[PDB]
């Protein structure tokens, strides 16, 4: 069996490997990348996602998120704060505020140690979930815009049509803005690219260990827990390293740079937090070694985890019992 301790990966493709994208992760998964539930791609060094930034300023976040937490430096919940709109020009001159900017740090684990001393006293103010694309048009390898949909995957597997589409989305950071311990919906894949700005510190649980972290999660979260049997489908909770190291739940780390592209894989669970300001772009997608997560996966029906329009056909395909009950909590 490749990679037994479930180690994140790192690859570096050539340009010629560069060009097959559905290839290129079939490869990753043959050298068991998959196992980590995460793994990082370095692009060949004459690739470029567009020919520059410099005229972004005036993509707007129509509705940015300040995210508020509760509980403990170590296992706390947040939620978001719908905010007045701003520019993207805007919101980098207040992520660049002395209330909000990145504090002085040795290196970046220092600048971890900080953050999970210190998250739950601030409140920043995450661009989230903005749909649209940064790759230009022109580049043809592994442009997030252009890639295979999900529906076309479902239908050349299971000879099934339906409707519904795929498209990428946006996410400005700032110092401490912070994404909770998730599985993508219907435990998909996701590829993660960051276009600019600082970094973005990931943590990640390996798929064959994801219901550990779902027992603890139950445990310290116990009304969350009561209220919905896949409450993490919420996207609100936080459990910190030293936490998740006390309690024995496996899990690795790795800290993405502007120019490089994560994937995390079905069912890995995944967390983290940006180290300033940024810019990623991601989208979800699938491979035929998707297809039995998507017929497993949890699903929120309390109401709280109201997601895309996409979604109902793989519920209603994938899982034609829950099919009812789900959509109850979808309407
Ligand atoms: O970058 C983020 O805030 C969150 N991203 C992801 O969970 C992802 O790409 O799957
Ligand atoms: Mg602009
Ligand atoms: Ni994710
Ligand atoms: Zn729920």
């Amino acid at each position: 069996a490749q990679n037994p301790n479930c180690n994140i990966m790192i690859f570096h493709p050539t340009k010629e490997e560069f060009n097959d994208f559905d290839k290129y992760i079939a490869y990753m998964e043959s050298q068991g990348a998959h196992r980590a539930g995460l793994a990082k791609i370095i692009p060949p060094k004459e690739w470029k996602a567009r020919e520059t930034y410099d005229n972004i300023s005036e993509i707007l976040i129509a509705t940015p998120l300040q995210q508020v937490a509760s509980g403990r430096a170590g296992v706390f919940t947040q939620y978001h704060k719908k905010k007045k709109a701003m520019t993207v020009g805007e919101y980098r001159h207040l992520a660049n505020s002395k209330k909000y900017q990145t504090p002085p740090h040795q290196n970046f684990e220092d600048l971890e140690r900080k953050y999970w001393k210190n998250r739950i006293y601030n409140s920043p103010i995450y661009g989230a979930d903005i749909s649209g694309s940064l790759f230009d048009e022109n580049t043809k390898q592994w442009n997030l815009g252009h890639l295979g949909t999900i529906q076309d995957l479902l239908e050349k597997e299971c000879g099934v049509v339906i409707e519904g589409v795929n498209t990428p989305y946006l996410y400005f950071g700032m110092w401490k803005t912070t994404f909770a311990w998730h599985t993508e919906d219907m435990d998909l894949y996701s590829i993660n690219y960051l276009h600019l700005g600082e970094p973005k510190t990931w943590y990640v649980v390996p798929p064959e260990h994801g219901q550990r972290l779902e027992r603890l999660a139950r445990e310290l979260f116990p009304g969350s827990s009561r209220g919905c049997g896949a409450f993490l489908r919420h996207k609100v909770a936080l459990i910190s390293p030293t936490v998740l190291k006390e309690n024995g739940i496996p899990f690795n780390r790795i800290t993405q740079e502007a120019g490089e592209f994560m994937v995390t894989f079905p069912y890995g669970y995944h967390a983290g937090f940006n180290h300033g300001f940024n810019c990623a772009e991601a989208i979800n997608f699938a491979t035929p070694r998707w297809i039995d997560y998507g017929k497993m996966a949890s699903q929120c029906s309390c109401g709280e985890a109201r997601v895309t329009f996409s979604m109902d056909a793989f519920v209603r395909i994938l899982q034609p019992e829950r099919y009812d009950l789900w959509k109850r909590g979808q309407d």
